[PDB]
């Protein structure tokens, strides 16, 4: 049922008048909003730049510290051991106590080493005993720590420290010198980070990557001090513990050539602590910046370099504990980005500078770099095209200040690039190409880097050069304090310009829109956040004249979207996405989760409603939004929406069914609009005169590239209304669209809150600046202020998309109706939020005399916006589309706009954004971002994953490698499993590293290929298959013995209660380990216990396929849903707390779980040996490992053998590259889902029952399915499903689910999942060419 909601009346909204308001518009000049590219442009840009810099800020001297740890070394770095430590240590305070202290950080070192070199040897011995065996002593108090007391501290030293426990000034840009002295300084240290010191995958790697990447790198300065540096902070994170963290630590390196002093400081589990240190080193080549050490200490023809006091906060620790592996990741992007760019491997010069340059970014992680590389992304195409918004990209380069050396160097390096760049453009000219399947007349122009001296073939490799810059800095700089306040001021600062506009003209304009008599009137109505009705409603004509040709199928598609289904069964409304909850009783807005709410809607409810009942039960609510805490991105509640969703499925129903001609979804719209302009261009244009000769005119085309539909603070959603009033649907009645409408009119006023953490940044301001003034006076009770028009960042894409189709469309009908005797051309494409134009305009063949005369002569018959078609047609074009545009709330924006002509280089960067929208070096870097903490297993599968996700986003195969071998490495240290480390199951297990399960410690290393194919736990797959066979052919009893510790592992899993589901079940066990959750902090997690859940779980099976309807049950299955350790710990992602864990790990501490205790990974194996050797096979057991080795683990297996009996030769042929295009990695009696066929067999209650009917297609036929079904397992296989355990075995070998991946491949490749692997295995190589040799289908 739908509540009969008010309508709108249309209006006499009359194509003509906005014609003749065009013909006025056009008879003057116009500004065009672009600039051109010259090279003297951007060079002159970039001074005046400086010389404003240098007006706005306070002028600084001295450039600031960017070296976090400064260090250097000489010689090949062997990484710190518990021994190796005690000696260096021994060593340095030798060394230390020698010398001469004049700053008072060098007195509190002198002091340190003093207190250290004096230890007893009982302390000594304390100091290195692991926690287990580590005994409290007077001096040292915790294992590797140590306690300093203000009695032998000195009073240079104690001043310090109380000094320690108790305007934005900028460096000058527009000086020669200073560049010149921070160009000098990044010169030395890159040069000195650069300097040497004194499977057929396997096959291909070891050619290519390891001979001239690896080996390359190896033996440079950077790749030690990056083991070095990951030492240093290891030994800071093991120092940030809540008890340790409060006393004094000394730690040395590289035979005492590096100090590292840890002072006591507040523990990093604790939100907003820092680490102190200082780093005392022997002045070298490395990491020094000499200006900026606290001191340099003399000995005997040497030096010391001590630093001053490092503060350094968790995030920043883990990236510099990362920085090797992000850097080296990195160089083989880069790699292969080159080897792409030019057929050949780079020189040894070049990958050795990239890496160097990489490096020192990785370590140097802040704000002003990464905002730097983030504008440079969209920069190099602002200087590559003909016109662009370059001026405003420059000026964008300068909102922060510059403080160090390494901000100056970029910014000279990006200087010259750009200037570069654009004078290269002078060199333009006309020529012939191939595009698409013509040969048309397109305008083209040597690329350098940005690291090294090399010229790419393309700047879509500077571009990828410049993204993988931007990737290296942690996603946890955005947000922040500045980009949190920031975002605040934008939205207030709108939302007072919104109110502003309605205090000019009165609410009802700003909200209705205004009329075009009152346009014509007024002229400056036409802006951001207002809108011309009569414009609204003729681009919704427009519209309607493509959609009334497919009225049945944009109803259909309407009805399809399901407005009955209930609305919190559905996965989108019980995500964990984050969603703003209540307002509390200090009066701020709550930042919460969408299953939170769900759950409180649903235990303060009677039934689960549908999303038109919901809206209609929450109508009355007010919207509300807040700003996530940390994860600028907006969140409402819950009845918002449940809005959004109204009209965006609405909207998303009738602009799919538009999907091949304008809004591209793939490419099918944009290729025909480029098809189009390129068979338009071909033919010649012939003007017919009044003495009924012609003027031969010559055709040509302008493309502008745009994010026309990307969300705006300044917008007007009102608009909308009248828009859906006005488009076509097939539905005989309004209800629906009047439906739309409202929930509109309901999201159209939203109460923005304050978060705590700025109100407290606030509150500590001490001096309120005018901006932050109004910012205040916006909230009446200093919480929320309400909002208009702008509907912030709700998911309304889809209905902006249309919205924005529609005015392209009036602007096309506009310009026809403008000059009826001009042949001027005009096709759009829509992809996102991106949008290609293609003007096509007129041009005189000879000198134009003829062509002047007829533009005259029409100007003087009346036809005076003939005016603006004289010279350059397709700039009047632009602007009056620009204007149309603007007529609603649209705004092209005058930055990351770009103008060019026919370019094959520019067509194939927007093919290649428009097919790919992440970069695959962003998931490399991510892997080794930050792991979920639960458990060796766990951890390994999710940075495998994560591989095999960048895998299919473009990495070579040989760079995915590379990134699975070191996330691998990373893992098995964090959990001590690699050999000779305290946790290495070989010393336990009495079979091989490589015979061992990966949950009990096992070698995990496996091609990225196998990972890609036959997934994430197929090591554990196949060692049972091996074992099972071996013990039934040969009875060994190694065989046995790995059986033996399958059925402990499996035990272990039997233990714990994991209900799981069908898209999760596991039958290999898994190691439980230890959690510090908040101790289910969630709100909802306490309703039903554990062992209510588990008898639910039990009793309630067809639960573990489908989604509950009904409310009772629904709220049960989403607290169990709650109580998820997978959930809970994706839930607290950023909390701080995690650390703790992972120290837990590494010191070696019972976070096992065994027989109901907490116990230690070594206990584990032990009790894991203890039960293998005396394990006896019995026929249950082989019976159960049989069925999941023949049938459940049966599809992985299959694509194994596939692998490897595949043959690929090299062919004597250069590899070519190719456009890369997005295809489905997907790999019939039964016409109902497997889910419900399953569900249904396993509902006994009329609630299960009802719930299966809802969730399958066809219910009829599911018994008949059932059946038939029922008879394959026991035909084909001749196992009973009426058995509960044997149908969980084989379900998810029948489930063909999932096979939803997408992988970037090249064109010639089809959509076969067989296809994408022969596409990979003729990738393993990054220079030649690889043929397979079966040449057809060998996949079963």
């Amino acid at each position: 049922y739908i509540p009969d909601y008010k309508g709108m009346e249309p209006i006499g909204a009359n194509i003509e008048d906005l014609v003749d308001y065009s013909k006025d518009w056009l008879s003057r000049a116009r500004n065009f909003s672009f600039f051109e590219v010259k090279g003297t442009a951007v060079f002159e840009c970039f001074n005046s730049n400086e010389a404003n810099h240098c007006q706005r800020y306070p002028m600084s001297r001295k450039p600031r510290n960017f070296l976090l740890i400064q260090c250097s070394l000489i010689t090949s770095y062997k990484p710190a051991t518990t021994l190796s430590d005690q000696i260096d240590s021994r060593r340095a305070c030798s060394y230390i106590l020698n010398l001469i202290p004049d700053t008072p950080a060098s007195y509190l070192i002198h002091d340190m080493a003093y207190r250290y070199i004096n230890l007893t040897r009982e302390d000594m011995i304390n100091y290195y005993a692991p926690r287990i065996q580590f005994k409290q002593t007077q001096n040292v108090r915790e294992p590797g720590t140590f306690k300093l007391t203000s009695s032998m501290l000195r009073a240079e030293s104690k001043a310090m420290l109380d000094l320690l426990n108790n305007q934005i000034e900028s460096l000058n840009i527009a000086s020669h010198i200073v560049q010149s002295e921070s160009v000098s300084l990044i010169t030395k240290i890159l040069s000195d980070l650069e300097l040497n010191i004194t499977t057929v995958l396997d096959k291909f790697f070891q050619n290519e990557t390891q001979k001239y990447l690896i080996d390359v790198l190896k033996k440079t300065t950077a790749w030690h001090i990056g083991h070095l540096i990951r030492d240093i902070t290891e030994s800071l994170i093991a120092h940030s513990g809540l008890k340790r963290s409060k006393y004094w630590s000394l730690h040395s390196y590289n035979n005492g050539n590096v100090i590292l002093f840890i002072l006591p400081s507040k523990s990093l589990e604790v939100a907003g602590s820092f680490i102190r240190f200082i780093t005392v080193f022997r002045i070298g080549p490395g990491l020094v910046d000499k200006d900026n050490l606290d001191t340099i200490l003399i000995d005997g023809d040497s030096q010391w370099g001590v630093s001053k006091v490092m503060s350094i906060d968790l995030n920043r620790l883990l990236a510099l504990n990362i920085a090797f592996e992000k850097a080296l990741i990195a160089t083989a992007t880069w790699f292969q980005y080159y080897t792409e760019d030019q057929g050949q491997f780079p020189l040894q010069y070049a990958i050795r500078s990239v890496f160097a340059n990489h490096f020192l970014l990785a370590i140097c992680q802040k704000m002003k770099l990464c905002a730097i590389f983030d504008n440079l992304r969209y920069l190099i195409p602002a200087v590559t095209s003909l016109y662009s918004g370059f001026p405003s990209l420059i000026e964008k380069l300068f909102e922060r200040p510059f403080k160090s050396s390494l901000e100056v160097y970029i910014y000279y390096n990006i200087k010259s690039l750009l200037v570069a760049l654009a004078q290269n453009n002078k060199a333009r000219f006309y020529s012939k190409v191939k595009l698409l399947g013509l040969t048309v007349d397109q305008s083209t122009v040597v690329y350098p880097s940005f690291m090294s001296r090399i010229v790419y073939k393309h700047y879509r490799s500077l571009i990828s050069e410049v993204t993988t810059c931007f990737f290296l800095f942690e996603k946890g700089l955005h947000g922040n304090m500045n980009e949190e306040a920031k975002i605040h001021l934008e939205t207030v600062e709108w939302a007072l310009k919104f109110r502003e506009k309605e205090e000019k003209y009165g609410e009802s304009l700003v909200e209705n829109g205004y009329m075009m008599w009152e346009l014509r009137a007024n002229a400056e109505l036409a802006e951001q956040q207002l809108y011309c009705q009569d414009a609204i409603e003729l681009a919704a004509i427009e519209l309607n004249k493509v959609l009334a040709t497919k009225s049945s199928v944009v109803a259909n598609s309407i009805l399809s979207k399901n407005w009955e289904e209930p609305y919190f069964s559905q996965t989108r409304n019980i995500s964990l996405k984050g969603m703003s909850g209540q307002v509390q009783e200090d009066g701020h807005l709550s930042s919460s989760v969408t299953i939170i709410e769900a759950i409180r809607y649903l235990s303060n409810s009677r039934h689960n409603p549908s999303l038109l009942k919901l809206y209609e039960e929450t109508r009355e609510q007010k919207a509300m939004a807040r700003i996530v805490r940390k994860y600028g991105f907006f969140i409402t509640t819950l009845p918002t929406r449940c809005r959004l969703e109204i009209i965006e499925d609405y909207y998303d129903a009738i602009a799919k069914n538009i999907s091949e001609e304008y809004i591209s979804y793939k490419i099918l719209a944009i290729q025909g609009a480029l098809e189009k302009a390129l068979r338009w261009a071909s033919g010649e244009s012939f003007i017919e005169l009044s003495n009924h000769k012609f003027i031969r005119m010559k055709r040509k085309l302008m493309y502008v590239s745009a994010d026309a539909t990307k969300w705006s603070p300044g917008d007007n959603s009102a608009k909308f209304r009248r828009f859906t009033s006005m488009l076509h649907n097939g539905l005989p009645n309004n209800k629906l669209k009047n439906c739309v409408i409202d929930a509109l009119k309901q999201v159209y006023k939203t109460d923005f809150f304050m978060s705590r953490k700025l109100r407290n940044y606030i509150d500590s301001m001490e001096s309120l600046d005018p901006h932050i003034k109004q910012f205040l006076d916006f909230f009446p009770d200093g919480h929320h202020g309400e909002v208009k028009g702008n509907w912030l960042q709700g998911n309304l894409n889809k209905c902006s998309s249309l919205f924005g189709v529609a005015m392209s469309l009036l602007f096309k009908q506009v310009w026809t109706n403008l000059f009826p005797e001009l042949d001027c051309f005009f096709e759009f494409a829509h992809h996102s939020d991106d949008a290609l134009f293609i003007y096509g305009y007129l041009e005189p063949v000879d000198d134009g005399t003829d062509w002047f005369l007829f533009v005259s002569q029409q100007i003087q018959a009346g036809h005076l916006h003939w005016f603006s078609v004289n010279t350059e047609m397709w700039k009047s074009m632009f602007n009056l589309h620009e204007h149309i545009l603007l007529l609603g709330s649209i705004k092209i924006s005058p930055k990351k706009t770009t103008v060019s002509p026919t370019n094959a280089e520019f067509l194939s960067t927007f093919f290649e954004g428009c097919a790919v929208s992440i970069p695959f070096v962003k998931i490399l870097l991510g892997s080794l971002s930050d792991l979920p903490g639960l458990g060796y297993f766990d951890d390994l599968a999710a940075a495998q994953s994560r591989c095999v996700k960048a895998l299919d986003l473009g990495a070579s195969p040989q760079v995915a490698q590379l990134a699975v071998a070191l996330c691998t490495s990373k893992v098995e240290r964090l959990y001590g499993t690699a050999p000779g480390m305290v946790n290495h199951p070989a010393a336990y297990l009495q079979v091989k590293h490589t015979d061992t399960p990966i949950p009990l410690g096992g070698n995990g290393a496996m091609s990225i290929m196998e990972l890609a194919t036959a997934g994430i736990g197929m090591s554990d797959k196949n060692l049972l298959k091996r074992a099972l066979l071996g013990y039934s052919h040969k009875r060994q009893k190694s065989m046995l013995y790995i059986l033996g510790l399958f059925k402990f592992l499996m035990k272990l899993s039997d233990e714990t209660f994991q209900h799981e589901r069908l898209g999760q079940f596991s039958f290999i066990g898994k190691v439980q380990w230890k959690i510090f959750t908040p101790k289910s902090e969630f709100e909802f997690a306490d309703m039903y216990t554990s062992k209510f859940l588990e008898l639910w779980s039990s009793q309630h099976v067809t639960y573990d396929y489908i989604i509950p309807k009904g409310r009772d049950n629904l709220l049960i299955y989403l607290v169990r849903k709650l109580n998820d350790p997978s959930i809970v710990t994706a839930m607290t992602m950023q909390s701080p707390l995690q650390l703790r864990f992972r120290m837990q790990a590494k010191q070696h501490m019972k976070v096992c779980r065994l027989d109901g205790e907490w116990v230690t990974f070594r206990e584990v194996l032990a009790a894991a040996n203890s039960f293998a050797e005396n394990y006896s096979a019995t026929s249950q057991d082989m019976d159960l490992f049989q069925t999941l080795t023949s049938c459940t683990f049966s599809k992985e297996y299959a694509w194994k053998d596939f692998l490897n009996g595949i043959h690929c030769d090299v062919i004597p042929t250069k590899q070519v590259q190719r456009a890369k295009v997005a295809r489905t990695f997907t790999v019939q009696i039964i016409q109902n889902s497997i889910p419900a066929v399953i569900g249904y067999k396993f509902a006994v209650t009329v609630e299960e029952m009802s719930d299966v009917l809802d969730t399958a297609k066809f219910p009829d036929s599911l018994s008949v399915d059932l059946k038939t079904m029922k008879d394959g397992v026991y035909r084909e296989l001749g196992l009973d499903i009426s058995l509960p355990d044997v149908m969980k075995r084989i379900a998810p070998m029948l489930y063909k689910s999932s096979k939803s991946r997408v992988v970037i491949v090249q064109g010639n490749v089809e959509g076969t999942a067989e296809a994408i692997c022969r596409y990979w295995l003729k990738s393993m190589s990054l220079v030649k060419t690889i043929r397979v040799k079966p040449h057809k289908e060998v996949l079963q």
